[PDB]
């Protein structure tokens, strides 16, 4: 009761609250919407994750992989009254009393607070950067305060026919979708299988014992505390989650073991060994988040709701789909895969990722470098079957030779195997692809030292391909690829045409890197053609798009002079690169201040990010429903380029708009699934989401 | 629940106990009122009434210069089940009424100048929040001044229903005291409880009241015995008169409303005011307030006052909320930040805060800010220097006619002689040539006797010339670089305050000699030969004097300064400067202490835009020198920084003063720290103080930060100016 740790940052909810201005999707088609009744996930990077929400439901679970089913599986609780604020178990004393305790998300931290004696839990896993091996675990702890304490669970194997020093006291299947659930406890100083009426376990009520160890048709565990408290007394007793999952299968067929199988086999039946590995190490887990976390934590310049969201944006790691891989099923690198979200299931859309994959290089470099060189065997395949272009009906070769893919796959088909599962647009003929995978291979270089230079040996062929696959798209000889006049990039509903400041800047952004590239390999002949493309194309894109207040929307659209909140997405990247000024300091400040004046502050007050397209006038563009709308990642990104040119009372108040909609009482209630976009009206568009990851753009230090 | 409460109000629950609040460190008395305090209630010169978070009016400082704090029990407002909101219980009297509001029930909120209350108990299922209000606002020296307090309440099928208040008059006991009853494009209903025809310090009125507003209908009590039971009004919860004078019995009155709302929001506005047209200070000399310029001085307007805010206050709302706005829309800067900038403001109408506006039982306007009440001085010259930064930025006039004031006080010449407290020798009060300490205390006569301190003897003081000086120059930058006038006034005061300096130049390398006995603010810490303080503050004060004098054309002023600075910066390098920071002095035993305002010269430098007194560099590497050891090395840097440091990484020993955290010197050391880009350090640093002061974990001295603490959080001098330097913090550049 205020004897736990819970730092100032923590988002905050009261247990059982209601929540009255909820967005909703502002599309038609079919997607996601799981409400506001949300928490922080639990689950390492590969081993499918459980959201506890704030009411203590166990309700939104990702334990198959690329897939998102939300339903409160009533029979996981903790009981002290049961711990939820809300048919079958009907015994249990359920509608736990509002106005009577909190929730609060710092991740991979939370905690609960009950207060209608008093208890405290701090519920985590061992979400730690650069640790590769704790991280992957199917793992969670729960350290409970008190100042009468118990877990009980379902069986969920085929989410149910056939399932059965230190001091510390496992749910499974008749064969040997299969594998094990553990619960558990650790004794401090200080059942087996229920029907889920629930009277069975519930008494219990005052405060069976039974250990039975078979069933064809609702089997469950259940694990206690029994104490008394003498008065002023407070004990903490830590209790612990597991599940043995070890296989994941994918719609195409494939089946593939997960990461923390490389560390508790691949058997299916180690649910105690990673559950006792929990309880004993826990302590040195905490420790290890704590000290990770303090730099910035401590940071007291730093507004609190920045760390809230900067900490907890990071849930999505792990509760994208996230698919690491350690050999397939069947029989020396471990392939790794994030979702762009569950509606548009698309492995690491490399687009989204150039915002959205900060925290990895930041945090988890190997994984990052992995994903890139991943991009780098892709590029050369060549795949001529016809597929149909969603957007227009045209027919268009699925994977052409030299060009960048979209996309690694679907959890639906065969992720790492068939690429390009996107078809909306056709991928081989966008003008950012290639640019933003240079871009991405020169970052991950950057930011991780400027010693990896074997990172630059195995991806330099690509590199210079995706460059030269792009110089053969200059209709005009300008030195810059053409936008075709339909959507051709990340903003795939808008069409850009000739040249634009978002592809144009990439692409000087990324003939610059491919220099750089150049001389740390002692390879001149690559280091003058692209420094010749350099100088031409710098030229013109400035000669072309400069108007004397920002760059223009591109060269020959009807919507050619909309203000573009992403138009100095190349000069960004530079700054992160240190490439230098592709563009003049004056210019750039300049179009900087105008999409703040402009995107920011005249779309609702300021008050919800940088809306995409302004017209000159001051009117949001109204061409595409893309230009309408906020895209969160887009606008942590523009914080973040305004933080790095010194404008950071506006880099801040453009990123609180995001924080608000997503966090705050005032917002829309997207805490824990942060959408790609929103409208004016606060309604949404793509739920648990990648690219707002991009936060963490903003952490990077000079 | 339907009410705007920014995020960065300081916030308590209504009843919620402290446990590990502060008290004196020292052993000769010291006030200390305990952390129930609040938002003080009250303009400028207006006299100030602190209404705490339990809800109790209870600090009065309406008689200017002094603190009584005491509960007057009468004074609530109350909610028809019936109770008064005040979480407490009245030894005896109005024990009719029911007291002891219960805890976990409902939310203070502060933000100063507004503060709110929210009432949520379960045995009234009919919910209330108000926000009380006086018009503090900026660039306005009008409703700035008011003795006056706004209380909007906002209720949200039941039928809600009283603002009580005793009659104040002779509190500073109740003959003569008689309660009139007011009714008046609107429709007001007020109590006026008054008094005899005397111009004398305790006559005139307090009067409460309300604006009509449709759906809620207005009853009115109007002579309840205060030194009663009570019944006479908690029976009828009459709408009786009675101007009939009291005698030994204390009154007092009572306005309600009662309004109907079905499952609707009413808001319904209350509002107090009190006219004491005449402050006396202690030595006998008698004025009229401010407010009196705009409502007259016969002490009979009390209705008027409150008239016009239950007429105007959503006009003021809007001017607060207009000057808000650019610090709370600023989403780089923290919360706590916030919180600090604005609450500390509470101290310009809570300082014994005195503004004439004639002698009783004139161009000019006289002004002064208490430095604190147990050292109770007018307008404490050192403390000024740190602490005047919200008059010059956010009230600028009053500002120049307080430097104006020391302008005309520097010749002055009282040759007589007073005993010296530290040692018991007896030295001359008032050099001329030397600026004052001080412009007097409460307890004798204010603007007329100055240097009423006599602790140590300021004449030989080598940092106060300086200081005014700077202060002066700070004053003509912070105001637009056009107000030459000001400095024309001033010119012949900063020639002489420096002239005078430069001859305590005993050992001719440019610089005052510190002597060794107390000679500066530092006084018990004691400085000798050449000081970091001291030194700093003379450089940057000749650098301000080289301005001055090429902006008014004295070129032979110019060509003095400038030859006496270029000497005075070189030896000041040769004699101080180590590597990593500069020295304490030269001379002392603790000569290598690393001080906190060792710099205090550049700071001010910056902020006039002087340039470098000190290299860049030099000043970076102090700066650091001081975070990482004044901060870091003191209780973990969680408490400000430490004002003396050994090189060791110890807390320098020499005397109490090196083991002191000063607030108003560590928020300083920030702003310094913010303005060369050090901007974690900063915020790090006036965070310990905002931990302090406003904090679960802090010692609890909200609305009363005091000058100093040690490394176990205790206190000396709660109530002082010197913590105003947070808005330093916030100079633009
Ligand atoms: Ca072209
Ligand atoms: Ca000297």
């Amino acid at each position: 009761s205020h004897k736990i740790d819970i730092p100032d940052s923590a988002w905050t909810i009261g247990i059982g609250e209601k929540f009255k201005n909820a967005g909703h999707p502002n599309v038609k088609y079919p997607m996601i919407d799981d409400s506001y009744v949300q928490g922080a996930p639990l689950g390492g990077f590969g081993a499918g994750t459980i959201g506890r929400t704030y009411n203590g439901g166990f309700s939104r679970w990702h334990l198959e992989i690329g897939k998102n089913k939300y339903t409160t599986v009533y029979a996981n609780q903790f009981s002290v009254q049961v711990l939820y604020a809300g048919g079958y178990l009907s015994s249990w004393k359920w509608d736990y009393p509002k106005e009577s305790g909190m929730y609060y998300a710092l991740y991979p931290n939370s905690w609960y607070t009950y207060t209608n004696v008093q208890l405290a839990v701090k519920q985590f896993s061992p979400i730690i950067p650069y640790n590769y091996k704790e991280t992957s675990y199917p793992v969670a702890v729960f350290k409970w305060t008190a100042y009468s304490i118990m877990f009980t669970w379902q069986n969920m194997i085929g989410f149910n026919s056939g399932n059965f020093d230190s001091e510390i006291v496992v749910m499974g299947n008749i064969s040997n979708w299969n594998g094990e659930y553990s619960i558990g406890v650790k004794k401090v100083p200080g059942k087996a299988k229920f029907v889920t009426d629930g009277s069975d376990l519930w008494e219990f009520s005052k405060n069976d014992n039974k250990d039975d160890e078979p069933t064809k048709q609702g089997i469950g565990s259940a694990i206690a505390v029994n104490f008394k408290l003498q008065p002023g007394q407070t004990i903490e007793v830590p209790f612990a989650l597991s599940w043995d999952l070890p296989i994941m299968k994918f719609g195409g067929g494939d089946k593939w073991y997960k990461m923390y199988t490389k560390y508790f086999g691949k058997n299916g039946k180690n649910s105690f060994a990673i559950l006792k590995e929990a309880l004993n190490n826990y302590q040195k887990w905490e420790k290890m988040i704590d000290d990770w976390q303090k730099p910035i934590l401590s940071n007291k310049s730093k507004p609190d709701w920045y760390k809230t969201a900067l900490f907890n944006e990071l849930y999505y790691l792990a509760d994208g789909g996230t698919a690491w891989e350690n050999g397939k099923v069947g029989e020396t690198n471990n392939m790794f895969g994030l979702l762009e979200c569950f509606d548009y299931n698309y492995y690491e859309t490399l687009d989204v990722r150039f915002y959205g994959s900060f925290p990895l290089v930041m945090l988890w470099p190997d994984i990052e470098k992995q994903v890139m060189r991943q991009f780098a065997d892709t590029i050369n395949v060549q795949d001529s079957s016809e597929f149909k272009v969603g957007s227009n009906g045209a027919m268009a070769v699925k994977k052409v030779q030299g060009m960048i893919p979209h996309d690694l796959g679907s959890s639906y088909a065969l992720p790492w195997i068939k690429i390009n599962a996107y078809d909306w647009q056709n991928p081989n003929i966008w003008k950012d692809l290639n640019s933003k995978y240079v871009l991405l291979v020169y970052r991950d270089y950057v930011l991780t030292g400027k010693t990896d230079k074997e990172f630059l040996k195995y991806t330099w062929k690509s590199v210079k391909t995706a460059l030269d696959k792009l110089k053969e798209m200059d209709k005009d000889n300008d030195g810059i690829p053409d936008n075709e006049g339909i959507p051709d990039q990340t903003y795939d509903t808008w069409s850009m045409k000739g040249t634009s400041a978002y592809c144009g800047s990439l692409w000087l952004a990324a003939l610059k890197a491919a220099q750089e590239i150049g001389k740390v390999l002692k390879d001149n002949e690559a280091y003058i053609k692209y420094n010749e493309w350099y100088k031409i194309a710098q030229q013109n894109f400035e000669k072309e798009l400069w108007n004397g207040e920002y760059y223009n929307f591109d060269t020959e659209s009807d919507h050619k002079d909309s203000i573009m909140a992403d138009q100095l997405a190349g000069q960004w990247y530079a700054d992160i690169l240190r490439l230098g000024d592709i563009l003049p300091k004056d210019h750039v400040q300049k179009a900087l201040k105008k999409i703040y004046e402009f995107n920011v502050m005249k779309f609702e007050n300021g008050k919800m990010g940088a809306v995409n397209g302004m017209r000159p006038d001051g009117i949001v563009d109204e061409s595409d429903i893309q230009a309408q709308e906020v895209w969160t990642g887009v606008t942590y990104a523009l914080a973040s380029f305004m933080k790095y040119r010194g404008m950071t009372e506006e880099a801040y108040n453009t990123a609180y708009g995001v924080y608000k909609m997503t966090y705050d009482k005032s917002g829309k209630g997207y805490w824990f699934r942060t959408p790609e976009a929103w409208t004016k009206d606060g309604n949404y568009r793509a739920s648990m989401y990648m690219r707002p990851l991009s936060i963490w753009s903003m952490e990077v230090n000079y």
